[PDB]
Protein backbone atom coordinates (compact mmCIF):
# COMPACT_ATOMS: atom_id res chain seq x y z
CA UNK A 1 0.00 0.00 0.00
CA UNK A 2 3.20 2.39 0.36
CA UNK A 3 4.64 1.57 -3.26
CA UNK A 4 3.34 3.90 -5.88
CA UNK A 5 3.26 1.52 -8.61
CA UNK A 6 5.05 3.25 -10.78
CA UNK A 7 7.19 1.69 -13.48
CA UNK A 8 10.64 0.96 -12.06
CA UNK A 9 13.30 3.13 -12.72
CA UNK A 10 10.86 6.19 -12.88
CA UNK A 11 10.91 8.18 -8.76
CA UNK A 12 8.15 11.01 -9.18
CA UNK A 13 4.72 12.31 -10.09
CA UNK A 14 3.71 15.51 -11.46
CA UNK A 15 0.67 17.45 -10.39
CA UNK A 16 -0.44 19.25 -13.57
CA UNK A 17 -2.69 20.99 -11.56
CA UNK A 18 -6.65 22.00 -13.62
CA UNK A 19 -4.84 20.24 -16.72
CA UNK A 20 -7.57 19.00 -18.88
CA UNK A 21 -7.69 15.29 -20.37
CA UNK A 22 -7.15 15.26 -23.76
CA UNK A 23 -3.89 17.61 -22.82
CA UNK A 24 -2.62 14.99 -19.66
CA UNK A 25 -3.18 12.17 -22.55
CA UNK A 26 -0.95 14.14 -24.93
CA UNK A 27 1.46 15.01 -22.46
CA UNK A 28 2.14 11.10 -21.57
CA UNK A 29 3.22 10.02 -25.15
CA UNK A 30 4.83 13.17 -25.55
CA UNK A 31 7.14 14.21 -22.94
CA UNK A 32 5.98 12.58 -19.54
CA UNK A 33 7.29 8.87 -20.74
CA UNK A 34 10.32 10.20 -22.96
CA UNK A 35 11.75 12.22 -20.10
CA UNK A 36 11.44 9.47 -17.49
CA UNK A 37 8.70 10.99 -15.04
CA UNK A 38 6.68 8.27 -12.74
CA UNK A 39 3.25 9.23 -13.01
CA UNK A 40 0.42 12.10 -13.04
CA UNK A 41 -1.65 13.60 -10.09
CA UNK A 42 -4.83 14.82 -11.46
CA UNK A 43 -7.24 17.69 -10.18
CA UNK A 44 -10.56 15.94 -8.78
CA UNK A 45 -12.44 14.06 -11.76
CA UNK A 46 -15.67 13.91 -10.17
CA UNK A 47 -18.59 16.59 -10.93
CA UNK A 48 -18.30 20.27 -8.92
CA UNK A 49 -20.55 23.18 -7.93
CA UNK A 50 -20.02 25.61 -10.99
CA UNK A 51 -18.93 28.69 -9.14
CA UNK A 52 -19.54 31.93 -10.61
CA UNK A 53 -18.79 34.39 -7.72
CA UNK A 54 -15.93 34.57 -7.83
CA UNK A 55 -15.47 33.60 -11.32
CA UNK A 56 -14.27 29.94 -11.19
CA UNK A 57 -12.37 29.88 -9.19
CA UNK A 58 -9.99 26.42 -8.39
CA UNK A 59 -11.01 25.94 -5.53
CA UNK A 60 -14.96 25.22 -6.88
CA UNK A 61 -13.25 21.62 -7.50
CA UNK A 62 -13.02 20.77 -3.94
CA UNK A 63 -17.01 21.18 -3.58
CA UNK A 64 -18.34 17.61 -5.07
CA UNK A 65 -21.91 17.36 -6.15
CA UNK A 66 -22.09 13.73 -7.26
CA UNK A 67 -19.34 10.83 -8.36
CA UNK A 68 -19.57 11.88 -12.09
CA UNK A 69 -16.67 12.11 -14.09
CA UNK A 70 -17.45 15.21 -15.44
CA UNK A 71 -15.25 18.20 -15.21
CA UNK A 72 -14.13 21.56 -16.74
CA UNK A 73 -11.36 19.04 -17.70
CA UNK A 74 -13.18 16.42 -20.15
CA UNK A 75 -15.79 13.70 -19.75
CA UNK A 76 -15.69 10.24 -18.71
CA UNK A 77 -14.47 8.93 -22.10
CA UNK A 78 -11.85 11.73 -22.67
CA UNK A 79 -10.66 10.55 -18.69
CA UNK A 80 -10.60 6.77 -19.63
CA UNK A 81 -8.38 7.99 -23.20
CA UNK A 82 -6.20 9.42 -20.97
CA UNK A 83 -5.45 7.11 -18.38
CA UNK A 84 -5.62 4.17 -21.04
CA UNK A 85 -2.60 6.26 -23.23
CA UNK A 86 -0.53 7.07 -20.04
CA UNK A 87 -0.46 3.60 -19.05
CA UNK A 88 0.46 2.12 -22.50
CA UNK A 89 3.34 4.63 -22.14
CA UNK A 90 4.41 3.69 -18.57
CA UNK A 91 2.83 6.79 -16.90
CA UNK A 92 0.53 6.51 -13.45
CA UNK A 93 -2.48 8.09 -12.96
CA UNK A 94 -3.18 9.51 -9.15
CA UNK A 95 -6.84 10.37 -8.71
CA UNK A 96 -7.28 13.44 -6.27
CA UNK A 97 -10.23 11.90 -3.91
CA UNK A 98 -12.11 14.47 -2.45
CA UNK A 99 -14.71 11.99 0.38
CA UNK A 100 -14.67 14.33 3.21
CA UNK A 101 -17.18 16.01 2.08
CA UNK A 102 -19.87 18.04 -0.78
CA UNK A 103 -20.40 21.27 -1.40
CA UNK A 104 -20.84 24.13 0.80
CA UNK A 105 -23.95 24.32 2.75
CA UNK A 106 -24.65 27.79 2.01
CA UNK A 107 -24.60 27.11 -1.90
CA UNK A 108 -27.68 27.68 -3.83
CA UNK A 109 -29.95 24.43 -4.61
CA UNK A 110 -30.10 24.30 -8.39
CA UNK A 111 -28.29 22.42 -11.33
CA UNK A 112 -25.20 24.76 -11.42
CA UNK A 113 -22.88 22.02 -11.82
CA UNK A 114 -20.44 21.02 -13.93
CA UNK A 115 -22.78 18.09 -15.50
CA UNK A 116 -26.06 19.67 -14.99
CA UNK A 117 -26.49 17.53 -12.18
CA UNK A 118 -29.03 18.61 -9.73
CA UNK A 119 -28.54 19.33 -6.11
CA UNK A 120 -29.81 21.20 -2.73
CA UNK A 121 -27.12 22.11 0.09
CA UNK A 122 -30.00 22.91 2.20
CA UNK A 123 -31.80 19.73 2.45
CA UNK A 124 -28.96 17.66 2.59
CA UNK A 125 -30.22 16.64 -0.79
CA UNK A 126 -27.67 14.92 -3.61
CA UNK A 127 -29.69 12.97 -5.69
CA UNK A 128 -27.35 12.39 -8.32
CA UNK A 129 -25.40 9.97 -5.70
CA UNK A 130 -27.66 9.34 -4.00
CA UNK A 131 -27.04 11.56 -0.67
CA UNK A 132 -29.39 12.30 1.42
CA UNK A 133 -29.65 14.24 5.21
CA UNK A 134 -29.27 11.10 6.51
CA UNK A 135 -25.54 10.73 5.44
CA UNK A 136 -24.23 14.08 7.12
CA UNK A 137 -22.28 14.32 9.91
CA UNK A 138 -24.96 17.19 11.22
CA UNK A 139 -26.26 15.35 14.23
CA UNK A 140 -23.35 14.04 15.33
CA UNK A 141 -20.83 18.09 15.18
CA UNK A 142 -21.34 19.36 18.42
CA UNK A 143 -20.06 23.14 17.68
CA UNK A 144 -22.94 25.75 17.89
CA UNK A 145 -22.23 27.21 14.38
CA UNK A 146 -21.93 23.34 13.21
CA UNK A 147 -18.53 24.62 11.53
CA UNK A 148 -15.33 23.45 12.45
CA UNK A 149 -14.17 25.98 15.36
CA UNK A 150 -11.24 24.65 17.48
CA UNK A 151 -8.84 22.57 16.30
CA UNK A 152 -7.52 21.72 19.38
CA UNK A 153 -10.64 19.49 19.54
CA UNK A 154 -9.88 16.14 17.35
CA UNK A 155 -13.55 15.35 17.55
CA UNK A 156 -14.65 18.42 15.74
CA UNK A 157 -12.02 19.00 13.41
CA UNK A 158 -13.20 15.20 12.39
CA UNK A 159 -16.97 15.31 12.96
CA UNK A 160 -18.06 18.89 11.83
CA UNK A 161 -17.77 21.51 8.85
CA UNK A 162 -14.55 22.32 7.31
CA UNK A 163 -15.70 26.58 6.65
CA UNK A 164 -19.23 25.25 5.78
CA UNK A 165 -18.09 22.05 3.77
CA UNK A 166 -21.19 19.41 4.25
CA UNK A 167 -19.64 16.78 6.35
CA UNK A 168 -19.94 13.06 5.07
CA UNK A 169 -20.99 10.57 7.64
CA UNK A 170 -18.12 8.17 7.06
CA UNK A 171 -18.93 5.63 9.67
CA UNK A 172 -21.77 4.26 7.90
CA UNK A 173 -21.39 1.61 5.60
CA UNK A 174 -23.62 2.95 3.26
CA UNK A 175 -21.55 6.36 2.86
CA UNK A 176 -18.14 4.14 2.85
CA UNK A 177 -20.24 2.03 -0.10
CA UNK A 178 -20.93 5.25 -2.09
CA UNK A 179 -17.17 5.93 -1.79
CA UNK A 180 -15.77 2.80 -2.48
CA UNK A 181 -18.07 2.19 -5.30
CA UNK A 182 -16.56 5.33 -6.53
CA UNK A 183 -12.84 4.46 -6.27
CA UNK A 184 -13.18 1.43 -7.51
CA UNK A 185 -14.76 2.53 -11.10
CA UNK A 186 -11.24 4.86 -11.00
CA UNK A 187 -9.24 1.75 -9.78
CA UNK A 188 -11.23 -0.33 -12.80
CA UNK A 189 -10.56 2.28 -15.49
CA UNK A 190 -6.82 2.08 -14.68
CA UNK A 191 -5.42 4.56 -11.87
CA UNK A 192 -2.25 3.55 -9.71
CA UNK A 193 -3.67 5.39 -6.74
CA UNK A 194 -5.39 7.72 -4.80
CA UNK A 195 -4.42 11.49 -2.77
CA UNK A 196 -7.04 11.71 -0.10
CA UNK A 197 -7.71 15.04 0.09
CA UNK A 198 -8.50 16.39 3.37
CA UNK A 199 -7.36 13.25 5.48
CA UNK A 200 -6.75 15.20 8.68
CA UNK A 201 -10.68 15.77 8.89
CA UNK A 202 -11.32 11.95 8.69
CA UNK A 203 -10.72 9.27 11.50
CA UNK A 204 -8.10 6.77 10.18
CA UNK A 205 -10.60 4.26 11.09
CA UNK A 206 -13.13 5.31 8.96
CA UNK A 207 -10.62 5.63 6.07
CA UNK A 208 -9.05 2.19 6.78
CA UNK A 209 -12.97 0.58 6.41
CA UNK A 210 -12.83 2.69 3.37
CA UNK A 211 -9.90 0.92 2.10
CA UNK A 212 -10.81 -2.80 3.20
CA UNK A 213 -13.77 -1.89 -0.20
CA UNK A 214 -10.89 -1.39 -2.92
CA UNK A 215 -10.03 -3.58 -5.39
CA UNK A 216 -6.33 -4.96 -6.68
CA UNK A 217 -5.20 -2.59 -9.70
CA UNK A 218 -6.43 -3.66 -13.05
CA UNK A 219 -4.45 -6.93 -14.30
CA UNK A 220 -4.33 -5.31 -17.67
CA UNK A 221 -1.67 -3.33 -16.56
CA UNK A 222 -0.32 -4.11 -13.18
CA UNK A 223 1.00 -7.51 -11.50
CA UNK A 224 -1.94 -9.37 -10.28
CA UNK A 225 -2.08 -8.21 -6.08
CA UNK A 226 -1.23 -4.92 -6.51
CA UNK A 227 -2.81 -2.35 -4.27
CA UNK A 228 -3.45 1.12 -4.94
CA UNK A 229 -1.11 3.80 -4.29
CA UNK A 230 -2.40 5.89 -1.27
CA UNK A 231 -1.03 8.95 0.34
CA UNK A 232 -3.27 11.33 2.31
CA UNK A 233 -3.04 14.93 3.36
CA UNK A 234 -2.78 15.56 6.75
CA UNK A 235 -1.30 18.53 7.44
CA UNK A 236 0.88 18.48 10.79
CA UNK A 237 3.82 20.91 11.79
CA UNK A 238 3.03 19.98 15.37
CA UNK A 239 1.07 21.85 18.12
CA UNK A 240 -1.92 19.67 17.36
CA UNK A 241 -3.86 16.60 18.97
CA UNK A 242 -3.65 14.87 15.87
CA UNK A 243 0.02 13.17 14.23
CA UNK A 244 0.09 11.94 10.85
CA UNK A 245 1.29 9.30 12.25
CA UNK A 246 -1.73 8.69 13.23
CA UNK A 247 -2.94 7.56 9.76
CA UNK A 248 0.31 5.68 8.53
CA UNK A 249 -1.84 2.15 8.51
CA UNK A 250 -3.60 3.57 5.90
CA UNK A 251 -0.58 4.85 3.41
CA UNK A 252 1.29 7.50 2.91
CA UNK A 253 1.40 11.06 4.44
CA UNK A 254 2.27 14.44 3.18
CA UNK A 255 5.16 15.73 5.11
CA UNK A 256 3.89 19.58 5.20
CA UNK A 257 6.76 20.33 7.53
CA UNK A 258 8.95 19.79 4.24
CA UNK A 259 8.19 22.36 2.22
CA UNK A 260 8.22 24.85 4.98
CA UNK A 261 11.07 24.34 6.83
CA UNK A 262 13.11 23.63 3.16
CA UNK A 263 11.55 27.24 2.54
CA UNK A 264 12.99 29.22 5.66
CA UNK A 265 16.72 27.44 5.33
CA UNK A 266 17.10 28.35 1.30
CA UNK A 267 15.47 31.78 1.91
CA UNK A 268 18.29 31.79 4.71
CA UNK A 269 15.19 33.17 7.49
CA UNK A 270 16.11 33.47 10.99
CA UNK A 271 19.57 31.82 11.15
CA UNK A 272 18.85 29.42 8.98
CA UNK A 273 22.07 28.15 6.65
CA UNK A 274 22.13 25.31 4.22
CA UNK A 275 24.48 23.09 6.27
CA UNK A 276 22.28 22.67 8.77
CA UNK A 277 20.38 20.21 6.02
CA UNK A 278 22.96 17.45 6.72
CA UNK A 279 21.05 15.64 8.45
CA UNK A 280 17.79 16.58 6.30
CA UNK A 281 15.20 14.20 6.93
CA UNK A 282 14.02 12.10 10.21
CA UNK A 283 16.67 13.82 12.28
CA UNK A 284 14.93 16.78 11.46
CA UNK A 285 11.37 15.84 13.04
CA UNK A 286 9.80 14.36 9.77
CA UNK A 287 7.86 11.36 9.05
CA UNK A 288 9.69 7.84 8.13
CA UNK A 289 10.74 8.55 4.81
CA UNK A 290 8.72 5.12 3.53
CA UNK A 291 5.26 6.78 4.59
CA UNK A 292 6.32 10.42 2.82
CA UNK A 293 5.15 12.15 -0.25
CA UNK A 294 7.34 15.16 -0.25
CA UNK A 295 7.11 18.60 -1.94
CA UNK A 296 8.45 21.82 -1.84
CA UNK A 297 5.05 23.57 -2.95
CA UNK A 298 1.29 22.44 -3.69
CA UNK A 299 -1.42 23.58 -5.09
CA UNK A 300 -2.50 25.39 -1.56
CA UNK A 301 0.30 26.80 -0.27
CA UNK A 302 1.59 28.08 -3.54
CA UNK A 303 -1.12 30.75 -3.21
CA UNK A 304 -1.05 30.95 0.44
CA UNK A 305 -4.62 28.76 1.06
CA UNK A 306 -2.78 25.78 2.68
CA UNK A 307 0.50 25.54 5.29
CA UNK A 308 3.42 26.47 5.20
CA UNK A 309 2.83 30.20 5.27
CA UNK A 310 5.39 32.87 4.06
CA UNK A 311 8.39 30.35 3.57
CA UNK A 312 7.00 28.62 0.74
CA UNK A 313 9.26 29.06 -2.56
CA UNK A 314 7.24 28.67 -5.71
CA UNK A 315 7.97 29.48 -9.70
CA UNK A 316 7.44 33.05 -8.65
CA UNK A 317 10.75 33.11 -7.03
CA UNK A 318 12.15 30.61 -9.88
CA UNK A 319 16.01 31.07 -9.21
CA UNK A 320 15.25 30.05 -5.53
CA UNK A 321 12.53 27.38 -6.52
CA UNK A 322 14.75 25.83 -9.24
CA UNK A 323 17.59 25.56 -6.19
CA UNK A 324 14.78 23.98 -3.26
CA UNK A 325 13.69 21.28 -6.34
CA UNK A 326 16.79 20.38 -6.89
CA UNK A 327 17.90 19.62 -3.19
CA UNK A 328 14.52 17.50 -2.86
CA UNK A 329 15.09 15.13 -6.14
CA UNK A 330 18.64 14.97 -5.34
CA UNK A 331 17.87 14.07 -1.67
CA UNK A 332 17.26 10.21 -0.81
CA UNK A 333 14.38 11.45 1.61
CA UNK A 334 10.65 9.89 0.76
CA UNK A 335 9.02 10.15 -2.87
CA UNK A 336 9.15 12.99 -4.91
CA UNK A 337 6.00 15.42 -5.82
CA UNK A 338 6.46 18.13 -8.66
CA UNK A 339 4.32 21.12 -9.16
CA UNK A 340 3.30 22.10 -11.96
CA UNK A 341 1.28 25.74 -12.05
CA UNK A 342 -0.58 28.00 -14.36
CA UNK A 343 0.19 32.01 -14.00
CA UNK A 344 -2.57 34.33 -12.11
CA UNK A 345 -2.57 37.84 -11.60
CA UNK A 346 -1.20 38.27 -8.07
CA UNK A 347 -2.84 41.41 -6.35
CA UNK A 348 -1.07 41.93 -3.22
CA UNK A 349 -2.79 44.29 -0.97
CA UNK A 350 -1.98 44.62 2.80
CA UNK A 351 0.57 41.44 2.60
CA UNK A 352 -2.43 39.31 1.10
CA UNK A 353 -3.01 38.54 -2.82
CA UNK A 354 -6.78 39.17 -3.51
CA UNK A 355 -6.61 37.43 -6.29
CA UNK A 356 -5.62 33.92 -4.87
CA UNK A 357 -8.72 32.56 -6.12
CA UNK A 358 -8.10 32.89 -9.71
CA UNK A 359 -8.96 29.66 -11.68
CA UNK A 360 -6.74 27.81 -14.21
CA UNK A 361 -6.58 30.04 -18.01
CA UNK A 362 -9.72 30.09 -19.89
CA UNK A 363 -11.96 31.51 -22.44
CA UNK A 364 -15.46 32.31 -20.78
CA UNK A 365 -14.68 29.40 -18.63
CA UNK A 366 -13.21 27.24 -21.16
CA UNK A 367 -10.33 25.57 -20.02
CA UNK A 368 -7.27 26.65 -22.92
CA UNK A 369 -5.38 24.36 -24.04
CA UNK A 370 -1.76 23.52 -22.77
CA UNK A 371 0.02 25.05 -26.11
CA UNK A 372 3.65 23.98 -26.52
CA UNK A 373 6.65 26.22 -27.63
CA UNK A 374 9.24 25.65 -30.01
CA UNK A 375 11.69 26.00 -26.79
CA UNK A 376 9.66 23.49 -25.01
CA UNK A 377 8.29 25.55 -22.80
CA UNK A 378 4.49 26.42 -22.15
CA UNK A 379 1.85 29.16 -23.74
CA UNK A 380 -1.61 29.97 -22.90
CA UNK A 381 -0.27 31.28 -19.25
CA UNK A 382 0.92 27.36 -18.47
CA UNK A 383 4.26 27.58 -16.02
CA UNK A 384 5.11 24.02 -16.84
CA UNK A 385 7.54 23.77 -14.26
CA UNK A 386 8.02 20.15 -14.97
CA UNK A 387 9.65 21.69 -18.69
CA UNK A 388 12.09 23.72 -17.02
CA UNK A 389 15.64 22.39 -17.89
CA UNK A 390 16.91 22.56 -14.05
CA UNK A 391 13.55 20.42 -13.11
CA UNK A 392 13.04 18.13 -15.91
CA UNK A 393 17.48 17.07 -16.03
CA UNK A 394 16.76 16.38 -11.76
CA UNK A 395 13.79 14.64 -12.22
CA UNK A 396 15.96 12.06 -14.70
CA UNK A 397 18.98 12.84 -11.91
CA UNK A 398 16.49 11.35 -9.36
CA UNK A 399 15.62 8.18 -11.48
CA UNK A 400 19.20 7.68 -12.32
CA UNK A 401 20.57 7.61 -8.34
CA UNK A 402 17.59 5.57 -7.31
CA UNK A 403 19.05 3.23 -4.65
CA UNK A 404 21.92 4.81 -3.71
CA UNK A 405 23.37 6.02 -0.19
CA UNK A 406 24.00 9.81 0.34
CA UNK A 407 27.43 10.66 0.56
CA UNK A 408 30.01 12.62 0.16
CA UNK A 409 28.48 15.52 2.17
CA UNK A 410 30.43 19.00 2.25
CA UNK A 411 29.47 22.17 3.23
CA UNK A 412 31.29 25.84 4.25
CA UNK A 413 29.64 26.27 7.69
CA UNK A 414 27.19 28.47 5.58
CA UNK A 415 25.26 28.26 2.30
CA UNK A 416 27.82 26.33 0.28
CA UNK A 417 27.55 22.36 0.49
CA UNK A 418 27.60 19.58 -2.09
CA UNK A 419 26.90 15.69 -1.50
CA UNK A 420 26.84 12.82 -3.34
CA UNK A 421 24.33 9.64 -4.58
CA UNK A 422 26.84 6.80 -3.94
CA UNK A 423 29.17 6.49 -7.23
CA UNK A 424 26.33 7.61 -9.15
CA UNK A 425 25.57 10.96 -8.51
CA UNK A 426 26.87 14.33 -7.24
CA UNK A 427 25.11 18.12 -6.85
CA UNK A 428 26.72 21.27 -5.57
CA UNK A 429 25.14 24.33 -3.88
CA UNK A 430 25.91 27.99 -3.52
CA UNK A 431 23.66 29.91 -1.95
CA UNK A 432 26.18 32.49 -0.24
CA UNK A 433 26.90 35.76 -1.00
CA UNK A 434 30.42 35.21 -2.21
CA UNK A 435 32.30 32.51 -4.89
CA UNK A 436 32.48 28.89 -4.82
CA UNK A 437 35.54 27.48 -6.19
CA UNK A 438 36.72 24.19 -4.72
CA UNK A 439 38.13 20.36 -5.47
CA UNK A 440 35.85 18.11 -4.21
CA UNK A 441 35.64 14.32 -3.65
CA UNK A 442 32.55 13.02 -5.67
CA UNK A 443 32.69 9.46 -5.34
CA UNK A 444 32.67 9.69 -9.19
CA UNK A 445 34.40 7.43 -11.96
CA UNK A 446 37.10 9.40 -13.82
CA UNK A 447 35.52 10.96 -17.08
CA UNK A 448 33.81 14.46 -18.33
CA UNK A 449 30.52 15.14 -17.16
CA UNK A 450 27.82 17.42 -18.39
CA UNK A 451 26.77 19.67 -15.67
CA UNK A 452 22.25 19.03 -16.19
CA UNK A 453 21.48 22.44 -14.87
CA UNK A 454 23.04 24.88 -17.33
CA UNK A 455 23.05 22.42 -20.40
CA UNK A 456 22.62 19.25 -21.33
CA UNK A 457 24.44 16.36 -22.90
CA UNK A 458 23.85 16.08 -26.70
CA UNK A 459 25.33 14.04 -28.96
CA UNK A 460 28.95 12.91 -27.38
CA UNK A 461 28.73 17.27 -26.36
CA UNK A 462 27.73 19.44 -23.42
CA UNK A 463 25.43 22.54 -24.41
CA UNK A 464 26.52 24.01 -20.76
CA UNK A 465 29.21 23.73 -17.95
CA UNK A 466 31.53 20.31 -18.27
CA UNK A 467 33.33 19.16 -15.23
CA UNK A 468 35.97 17.18 -15.28
CA UNK A 469 36.96 14.43 -12.48
CA UNK A 470 40.07 12.63 -12.02
CA UNK A 471 40.90 9.12 -10.56
CA UNK A 472 40.60 9.76 -7.59
CA UNK A 473 37.06 10.94 -7.76
CA UNK A 474 37.62 14.72 -7.18
CA UNK A 475 36.66 17.77 -9.32
CA UNK A 476 36.95 21.19 -9.31
CA UNK A 477 33.70 23.51 -9.24
CA UNK A 478 33.27 26.61 -9.86
CA UNK A 479 29.92 28.80 -8.73
CA UNK A 480 29.59 32.37 -8.79
CA UNK A 481 26.78 33.44 -6.62
CA UNK A 482 25.93 35.58 -10.00
CA UNK A 483 24.87 32.29 -11.52
CA UNK A 484 21.49 32.38 -12.93
CA UNK A 485 21.30 28.65 -11.08
CA UNK A 486 23.93 28.91 -8.26
CA UNK A 487 24.12 24.75 -8.15
CA UNK A 488 25.12 22.13 -10.33
CA UNK A 489 25.04 18.57 -11.03
CA UNK A 490 26.31 15.41 -12.44
CA UNK A 491 25.33 12.10 -12.72
CA UNK A 492 25.97 8.85 -14.60
CA UNK A 493 24.10 9.36 -17.35
CA UNK A 494 25.53 12.72 -18.25
CA UNK A 495 28.83 11.17 -18.71
CA UNK A 496 30.52 11.63 -22.30
C1 LIG B 1 31.01 17.75 -30.56
O1 LIG B 1 30.98 19.12 -30.92
C2 LIG B 1 32.03 19.57 -31.84
C3 LIG B 1 31.81 21.05 -32.11
O2 LIG B 1 31.85 21.80 -30.88
C4 LIG B 1 32.02 18.70 -33.13
O3 LIG B 1 33.22 19.00 -33.85
C5 LIG B 1 31.96 17.24 -32.80
O4 LIG B 1 31.76 16.45 -33.99
C6 LIG B 1 30.85 16.91 -31.82
N1 LIG B 1 30.92 15.48 -31.46
C7 LIG B 1 29.96 14.64 -31.83
C8 LIG B 1 30.21 13.22 -31.36
O5 LIG B 1 28.96 14.95 -32.48
O1 LIG C 1 -6.31 24.75 5.76
C1 LIG C 1 -7.61 24.27 6.12
C2 LIG C 1 -7.96 22.97 5.36
N1 LIG C 1 -8.19 23.34 3.94
C3 LIG C 1 -7.95 22.35 2.98
N2 LIG C 1 -8.11 22.69 1.67
O2 LIG C 1 -8.57 23.87 1.34
C4 LIG C 1 -7.37 20.96 3.30
O3 LIG C 1 -7.92 19.85 2.58
C5 LIG C 1 -7.30 20.65 4.81
O4 LIG C 1 -6.34 19.61 4.99
C6 LIG C 1 -6.84 21.89 5.57
O5 LIG C 1 -6.71 21.60 6.97
CA1 LIG D 1 -15.18 14.99 8.41
CL1 LIG E 1 -1.21 17.74 -1.18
Amino acid sequence: QYSPNTQQGRTSIVHLFEWRWVDIALECERYLAPKGFGGVQVSPPNENVAIYNPFRPWWERYQPVSYKLCTRSGNEDEFRNMVTRCNNVGVRIYVDAVINHMCGNAVSAGTSSTCGSYFNPGSRDFPAVPYSGWDFNDGKCKTGSGDIENYNDATQVRDCRLTGLLDLALEKDYVRSKIAEYMNHLIDIGVAGFRLDASKHMWPGDIKAILDKLHNLNSNWFPAGSKPFIYQEVIDLGGEPIKSSDYFGNGRVTEFKYGAKLGTVIRKWNGEKMSYLKNWGEGWGFVPSDRALVFVDNHDNQRGHGAGGASILTFWDARLYKMAVGFMLAHPYGFTRVMSSYRWPRQFQNGNDVNDWVGPPNNNGVIKEVTINPDTTCGNDWVCEHRWRQIRNMVIFRNVVDGQPFTNWYDNGSNQVAFGRGNRGFIVFNNDDWSFSLTLQTGLPAGTYCDVISGDKINGNCTGIKIYVSDDGKAHFSISNSAEDPFIAIHAESKL
